[PDB]
């Protein structure tokens, strides 16, 4: 019989995304695993027609069954409202999830011997997390058009002794100026759930901060972070043989390009930004990378493919042409969905599972079967064969026959 | 006789660095170009033994002399206090020259055909710079202490008007807040520092901001750049068949990454995440980069290896064991910086000889005459012979021969 995989909540997307969405739960999810599955309809249309309710709705679902996986959507712009006749611009499906939510996000990729990287030396990822302080996480920023001078108060709450410090005061001609906050719960917040990733992997924790800089700002991450591993996580990491240090920013880059990875790394940036940085998109864009938010109770988690809906593809593939989408990405998210679904559970068979079907991915990669972009990471582009690659459904029709005869090992 | 070279301000250094900046001198520069210079010795003993005064009137020299060579140096941390018992935590030289000359720094590739790099198809150097305040600049950060209201007002000089932010309203316990701003000048700048390099090199420019978080604060850099090309640049630019555009990052990741090189890239600065200018740096690692300091003046210049005093070799070199140190990007600060010299004197001469001198390394390495990690670029690590690398007096030998045969031809 099939596993029994309890509630995991799915958020169905759109264009070229949802169409390999549909491929993986009907070719390597539904076939082996049995869900109660909370499915929300996160298409352009189905949000426009309940005018966001949808989406909400999927998040107020996250919080009730700790298990989102997501399927890349379509943000709205002016050319979007043209294209769809949409009501409004409605705002992102993942930064209205990340305000109900809220939490830490790491982007994890997903490592094949035979594709190139950054640095060849990177056997182990490198995990970094941001912290989602949310879009309620007003960022305070303004234009100075001339002279004059700009201040910051804090006037407490309680009535006492209202404080002024001087941002500067513009002499001559003007520029810019910005206000900037982080409350404790949240420092706290990122420690913990970055603590638990190291604990989880097994991994040392490194902190990244500019607290030359920012010498009370960041000072304060850092003294956190310490006081809640001193306080809380220095014996299990010892056991562990793992450690966490602080760095600053540039001597954590230099660091890492030095390392193997295999690390976490909290990265507290100035404009709480929770993006990947741009290098890191030239293999984002491979469909190589996850994104997981993992929430401040320590048990919600959502997962989703840190790329797009890849709309140059689903172009092709509306006027009937062979595309060659990389799924890896999208798969990931549903693996780390599922891990994380039989580790609440304690489903020892959920847990294999989801550990198969990323070693399957990797090792049909790493056998030479791939999709275009990443035959063009390893030959280049102008030298591709069409012989160097599978089409979108040819390497899902490859990943299902490879699970079907890991599965079968597996039993015996 | 030899090449009459005029003034030039050169900075000893560290290690590694130290013993190559010496056969620098001694085998390609000293038998053909005579120098008025400025010799400071920036070496860690004599940094501290002078209470880091050197560093300061080696900075006031190359303020008065305008180029500026200076070798890798030793940037103490708490483990080079007890090695060289040093007095205090010095500050990093280079920081310290930085704070006084001012300018923008940009990282500069040396490419070799037969050296791969993270693009195939870069053949021309991506010349990648970042705004960046100096040391001088006071961030306005202090501690919430609990719930209460942070603010951040503007009030102009002619008292006509005040405009109040709200930066939070902290409900829940205290935390950290912050007030920052960039004044006009400082932008200006770094945009003359932008459009110089790009006329000195006869290449495009390009400015990036992110436009998702401080929109005002990217849209100032994106006005000001403008306004300064169109009133000051755009004959000059157009006359050299180059141009000035300002791109989103994302844009521009993707279009370096399809391009083939032969641009100038000035960075909008985002502190504390992992900036494309850090990453560069990973290049420098193989001794193939270097890093010049240009000041908005455009007569100014500091040049040195993108990479430090390469301690582990200095190791083996003490110990008496054989070591390949690369030292391309040393010779290429003193080119880069004698170019500049050549330019300001309208010396034809001096500026034959550093392009020669560039020529010559590239020459050599792309014959088959490299050091180790060169070669394990090409090869892998594992696969290397010792028939595939020279050491590094090896390799310091062979380009002194060839940059002999070179200048001898010119003759004739
Ligand atoms: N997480 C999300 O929900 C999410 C994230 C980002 C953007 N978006 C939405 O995505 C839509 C389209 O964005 P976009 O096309 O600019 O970005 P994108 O979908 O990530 O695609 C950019 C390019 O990267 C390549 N690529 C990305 N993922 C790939 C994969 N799985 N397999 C193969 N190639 C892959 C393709 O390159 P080539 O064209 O060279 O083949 C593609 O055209 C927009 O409407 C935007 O709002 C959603
Ligand atoms: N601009 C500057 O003056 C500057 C910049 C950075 C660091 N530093 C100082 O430099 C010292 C050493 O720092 P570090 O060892 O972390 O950094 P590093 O000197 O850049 O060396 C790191 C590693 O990079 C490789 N490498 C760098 N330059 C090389 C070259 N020319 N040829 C061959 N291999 C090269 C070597 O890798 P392998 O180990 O694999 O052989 C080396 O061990 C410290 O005291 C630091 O403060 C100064
Ligand atoms: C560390 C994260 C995530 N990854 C991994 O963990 C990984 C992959 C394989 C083994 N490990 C990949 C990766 C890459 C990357 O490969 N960029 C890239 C860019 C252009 C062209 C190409 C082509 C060759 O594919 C690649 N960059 N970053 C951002 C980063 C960089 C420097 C830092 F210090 C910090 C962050 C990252
Ligand atoms: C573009 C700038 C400057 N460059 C050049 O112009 C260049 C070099 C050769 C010909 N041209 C090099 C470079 C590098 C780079 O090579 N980093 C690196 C890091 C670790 C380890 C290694 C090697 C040892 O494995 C390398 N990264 N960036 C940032 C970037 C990257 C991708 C983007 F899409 C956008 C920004 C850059």
């Amino acid at each position: 019989k099939k596993i029994s995989g309890g509630s995991v909540v799915e958020m169905q997307g759109d264009e070229m995304t949802r169409i390999i969405w549909e491929l993986i739960k009907e070719k390597l999810i539904f076939p082996y695993v049995e869900l109660d599955l909370h499915s929300y309809d996160l298409g352009i249309e189905n949000r426009d027609a309940t005018n966001d309710q949808v989406t909400k709705d999927a998040a107020e679902a996250i919080k009730k069954h700790n298990v989102g996986v997501k399927c890349a959507t379509i943000t709205p712009d002016e050319k979007r409202v043209e294209e769809f006749k949409l009501k409004q611009m409605w705002k992102s499906p993942n930064g209205t999830i990340r305000n109900i939510l809220g939490g830490t996000v790491f982007r994890e990729a997903i490592i094949c011997k035979n594709i190139p990287r950054l640095v060849s030396g990177w056997v182990k990822p490198i995990i970094i997390g941001r912290h989602a302080y949310g879009d309620q996480y007003r960022a305070t920023d303004f234009v100075v058009p001339g002279p004059g001078k700009v201040e910051i108060t804090y006037t407490p709450s309680d009535g006492t002794q209202k404080v002024t410090y001087l941002v500067h005061n513009f002499e001559e001609g003007g520029g810019v100026a910005m206000g900037m906050y982080n409350q404790d719960k949240s420092i706290e917040d990122f420690a913990h759930s970055s603590f638990q990733m190291a604990l989880s992997k097994g991994w040392p924790l490194y902190l990244s901060t500019k607290n030359t800089i920012l010498k009370k700002y960041d000072g304060r991450f850092k003294d956190i972070f310490q006081e809640i591993y001193d306080k809380q996580y220095k014996s299990q990491f010892e056991a562990q043989k793992i450690w966490y240090e602080h760095r600053l920013i540039d001597d954590m880059v230099a660091q890492a390009m030095k390392s193997e990875g295999g690390f976490i790394w909290a990265c507290k940036n100035y404009d709480g930004d929770v993006q990947s940085d741009s290098v890191a998109q030239g293999y984002g864009s491979l469909g190589m990378m996850t994104s997981v938010l993992v929430c401040p109770d320590g048990k919600t988690v959502e997962a989703e493919a840190a790329h797009g809906t890849v709309t140059r593809h689903y172009r092709m593939y509306q006027k009937g042409q062979e595309t060659s989408t990389n799924p890896i990405a999208s798969i990931f998210a549903w693996t780390r969905g599922l891990a994380h679904r039989a580790k609440l559970d304690n489903n020892k068979e959920l847990a294999f599972f989801a550990n198969a079907l990323e070693e399957v991915s990797i090792e049909t990669i790493e056998a030479g079967f791939m999709t275009k972009d990443l035959a063009a990471c390893i030959k280049g582009l102008p030298n591709v064969q069409r012989s160097d690659y599978l089409n979108t459904f040819e390497f899902m029709d490859k990943l299902g026959e490879n699970l079907k005869i890991k599965l079968a090992q597996a039993k015996l």
